[PDB]
């Protein structure tokens, strides 16, 4: 129970760990693809990163965070609206080589997706507390000093609330849930030993693959 | 909401978070196809059933339900039978239709398996006071009278400490987290109204789907 909660300070927050809702893409219509990683891979962003050796690569994908506050089930996206409690950056880890082959067999995405810490995130900002627009957020990520993801928010599918919205229609998030919005083009693989520097609108946290 | 109890009812010292499950496993073996069910599919199998009505077909699975009472992160053999803590029994409820869909577009299954109160789960018999085999018990579940499932545990491929090893090697299982092992066939629809009644060896259940 290494991973919890906090603001980017570092300070704790009141709200549980759980699970995280995941849309599948959403950069560039057809309802959003959706998956989940579990509790187990959540991780902090800011401490070394554990990535699996035997499995293929592994990929990253730098994404938007949004933090729920409260209790969405089919929910109006006012509710979704007064309930997002903050926002972050994390990392879809995700193990494409497995993915392939489960795609192919039209199999779970579980191995692929929800391995162990394949969730690194960066600490919350409260939502009014937030300097700037959300929906145009930048988004980057460099790994050894070469930039490979590069985007704004703006250039989501579906929007924040209307996506928490369709989530809570399959799955109701409970507060202290985390949900992914997707990544920007430029997924690449990482390798032990790479350092690299997530950034969303004027926040940044540099930190290093292990191996 | 839900919370982990034994078969008399009383709570148990586990917290409740994940269920990592097999998709098929009864009849060189191809490994475990594996998916998870978040907390909130969780619920009390004891109370009526609610399942989705505007997704179509609602399928009922049902399976022996593992408690874990330890970490287990590829671990032996010798770690999981030490670290299991009680059975039950469990419906996999599934979005057949959903899950057809998802299976030919080659999309993740979370929409099929993980939605809402999609597992519907028993009490557990602390592993100590299990009087029979895991490895060897029934399991059949009714619906309004007629016999649907009728299985044993002994056709399970995947045995259930070889496939919580297997399982531990991608997710680490904490305590509190629950494995479904698999169904037999006989896999079939469950509508409103339905009178439904599961059985895990010498111990039986009965409810309804609102
Ligand atoms: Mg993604
Ligand atoms: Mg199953």
């Amino acid at each position: 129970h290494m991973y919890q909660h906090h603001n980017w300070q570092g300070a704790l927050l009141d709200y549980p760990v759980s699970k995280v809702v995941c849309v599948g893409s959403n950069y560039a219509p057809e309802e959003p693809v959706l998956f989940i990683k579990p509790e187990t891979a959540l991780c902090d962003l800011r401490q070394p990163l554990a990535i699996p050796s035997d499995f293929g690569s592994v990929h990253h994908e730098v994404e938007l965070a949004v933090l729920i506050g409260a209790t969405l089930r089919q929910a109006t996206e006012e509710h979704v609206r007064k309930a997002i409690a903050g926002y972050g950056v994390a990392l879809d880890l995700t193990l494409r080589d497995v993915q392939g082959k489960m795609k192919k067999a039209g199999q779970p995405w579980e191995k692929a997706k929800a391995f162990d810490n394949s969730c690194p995130l960066s600490g919350f900002i409260p939502a009014a507390e937030f300097t700037g627009d959300p929906q145009n957020t930048t988004l980057s990520l460099s790994v050894n000093g070469e930039q490979r993801q590069q985007g704004t928010t703006a250039d989501m599918i579906h929007k924040i609330v209307p996506l928490i919205a369709y989530m809570s229609k399959f799955f109701t998030l409970k507060a202290g849930d985390v949900v992914l919005t997707g990544t920007p083009d430029g997924v690449g693989p990482l390798q032990s030993g790479d350092e690299l520097t997530v950034t969303f609108d004027g926040h940044s946290l540099t930190t290093r693959v292990l191996g």
